[PDB]
């Protein structure tokens, strides 16, 4: 039986921005994927801070406008009253905003996937990190967290 592999964010500390950490995505139990938030830096007083997957990838300009929209198949809406009803990459929405200088948490998304042929799909994407006011702090491209992969693989960075 497949399996898909594991995603990872990386923020980097830059003029624009202190925050820094990670964002991982790991398979998890009952058809969800295990999210763990890592990130310091953040600028508490103008948070709390949304985060969502966004359409397009952080070009090497390292502009956070050229994510372009919110990554939202099935049209979910920024309020609602169940969880299924936010956009698949709304993850701030479903559980919570960033909050503080630093932050760390671990949850289940049921949403998000890790499979290229889903269209729930996230990877290849980007996330972005907005002030309280919507203004994108800091963005990273969503990559592969494994270097080495198949059946008859080890993995060893
Ligand atoms: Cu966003």
């Amino acid at each position: 039986a497949m399996v898909s592999p594991s995603l990872i964010a990386k923020f980097e500390k830059t003029s624009k921005s202190n925050i820094e950490g990670t964002i991982k995505f790991t398979p998890a139990n009952n058809g969800t994927v295990s999210v763990s938030v890592d990130l310091k830096g953040l600028p508490s007083d103008i948070g709390p801070f949304p985060y969502h997957v966004h359409e397009k990838p952080v070009p090497a300009s390292k502009n956070c406008s050229a994510t372009e929209n919110h990554f939202n198949p099935y049209n979910g809406t920024v309020r609602a009253a169940t969880p299924a009803a936010h956009a698949v990459g709304d993850l701030a929405g479903k559980h919570g905003n960033i909050m503080g200088e630093s932050y760390k948490t671990e949850y289940d998304d049921s949403y998000i996937s890790l499979n290229e042929k889903s269209r729930s799909y996230i990877g290849g994407l980007s996330i972005v990190i907005h002030a309280n006011n919507g203004t994108r702090l800091n963005c990273a491209n969503i990559t592969l967290l494994d270097e080495g992969h198949g059946n008859a693989n080890t993995t060893m960075s």
